[PDB]
Parts: structure tokens; sequence; C-alpha cells
């Protein structure tokens, strides 16, 4: 609960095998529930699609809960309540860093990141900061591309 789903384009087949250790490949767009549907992140826009691995099929991250509900080529929209989006800015800042090669876990990057936030109180992007200081629900459009298995 806190999450309504809408299928915008039906998928090809029966549910994949969202087994622990599954490589799940997908595109996503993130938007405010603006009238404008303001765009925060768009995977395609930066080019490459997103990659994750299922951590534990029995304890799933919020994004895994969405993803695993989908079929290949399904394009589904997830309206997610404010109670789920307080972490999106920090999650987004790490994605953007990955998009620029920088690895948000490597030493120099992670330390530079903490330093920069401790000093200038900012995630490093004006929009993520505005979003952080103003909680709200979000919509995610997810295009499930491919699923591999361990
Ligand atoms: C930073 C560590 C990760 C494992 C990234 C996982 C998070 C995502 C890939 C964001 C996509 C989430 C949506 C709700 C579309």
């Amino acid at each position: 609960e806190g999450v309504k789903k809408t299928i915008l384009h039906g998928g090809t087949g029966e549910l994949p095998n969202f087994i622990t250790g599954s490589r799940v490949i997908f595109h996503f767009r993130t938007m405010k529930c603006d009238e404008e549907r303001t765009v925060i992140d768009d995977s395609r826009q930066v080019g490459q699609p997103m990659h994750i691995i299922i951590g534990n099929m029995f304890k799933l991250e919020v994004w895994e809960i969405l993803l695993t509900s989908m079929r290949v080529h399904e394009v589904a929209e997830f309206w997610c309540d404010t109670i789920h989006t307080g972490v999106y800015p920090i999650l987004s800042r790490s994605l953007r860093q990955m998009a620029q090669g920088k690895d948000p876990t490597e030493w120099h990057v992670h330390t530079c990141g903490l330093a920069n936030m401790f000093a200038y109180h900012t995630l490093g992007y004006e929009d993520l900061d505005e979003l952080q200081k103003e909680p709200q629900p979000l919509v995610f459009v997810i295009e499930l591309l491919q699923v591999d298995a361990p």
C-alpha cells in the first residue's frame, strides 16, 4: 500500500523468474505529481538503461517490489506515496554519479561527496535539494527490458 500501479503497455509472456541474484534491466522516468509531470530523472535521456540485481527475493527493496511485478516489455506507471520518496534524492544523486563514471562507493568519490554535503549542505544538484526540502509523492514510469539469472 501507498502505491497504485497502472500498466501502460502490456508485456510479452508470464512473470519472469525474479529469483535472488537476477539481473533486472530497465528504463525509468521519475516525475513529480505536478500537473506538468516535471521530470526529475529519465534513464533514456542519459542513454543507457538501468541495471540492478535482486538482493534477496524474500526481503525486497521498494524498487524490487515494483520491478518484480512486471513482465518483459511491460511499461507500467507507479504512483508512490510520500512515505516512499523521502530517500529518492539520495538514491538519485548516487545514480547520477554512476552515470558520470564516478563510483559512489569508491574512496575518493564517497569522501568528496560527504565532505561536500557536510560543508555546503547539498546533495550536489539543485533539484534533488528542492525535492528533499519539500516531501511529496512521485511517479515512476518503468519499462522492463530484460531479466537474466545468476
Ligand atoms: C545506488 C544503489 C542501487 C542498487 C541503485 C538502485 C536504485 C535504482 C536503480 C533506482 C530506480 C528506482 C525506481 C523506483 C525507478
